[PDB]
RNA sequence: AACUGAAGAGUUUGAUCAUGGCUCAGAUUGAACGCUGGCGGCAGGCCUAACACAUGCAAGUCGAGCGGAUAAAGGGAGCUU
């Protein structure tokens, strides 16, 4: 589906000769409010056209996320580049408390109780990779129990 | 009766990623200063010169321990209040 959310806008450039050609980039994540997200990056020549391009690439190559219901399954920790990310599920009344670019991922996924923090280099185009290695590699235990459930899930 | 939290931003460049400094958003004080100023509860008030101090007051009490001297009421008498 489609619920859109913008994060970043830049002004990249390019020197040719004579002057300097400008261009705009944008980063936009799209989710469904249930656990299907997708991010997208587009470059164009103006703001109202660079956002439209980044929205279209978001709703291609999406991710199914197996959330527990407004929370996560377990504390995990993933990294990409020089960016390290930590996330652990929380109680009911606590909302989402994260920084800038992990709120926009964790809104549209539908989770509400995420309690996150990012270390290392804060790059909004690169902390998103650090988040999607984490969420796309969840497990959601298909087991008979948890304190007992290590005889039917390990064979899954 | 026993008992739960973790946010980032700006700044090196024609522009980008990284390393690395700096700076801001918070909660606090025996606080001082500037502008302004109705009320009441509960608190606190020399952090500097352990530097000198006028004048008041802050440890006395026992006559069921003993001398001594003050000697009432009253008992009076006497003399004339």
């Amino acid at each position: 589906g489609y619920i859109e959310k913008l994060v970043q806008v830049n002004r990249v450039a390019k020197t040719v000769k004579g002057g300097r050609i400008f261009a705009f980039t944008a980063l936009t994540v799209v989710g469904d409010g249930k656990g299907r997200v997708g991010f997208g990056r587009g470059k164009a020549r103006e703001v109202p056209a660079a956002i439209q391009k980044a929205m279209e690439a978001a709703r291609r190559n999406m991710i199914q996320v197996d959330l527990n219901g407004t929370t996560l399954q377990y504390p995990t920790k993933s990294a990409h580049g020089a960016s390290k990310v930590y996330m652990q599920p929380a109680s009911e009344g606590t909302g989402i408390i994260a920084g800038g670019a992990m709120r926009a991922v964790l809104e549209v996924a539908g989770v509400q109780n995420v309690l996150a923090k990012c270390y290392g280099s804060t790059n909004p185009v690169n902390v998103v990779y650090a988040t999607f290695k984490g969420l796309k590699n969840m497990q959601a235990p298909e087991a008979v129990a948890a304190k007992r459930g290590k005889s039917v899930e390990e064979i899954l």
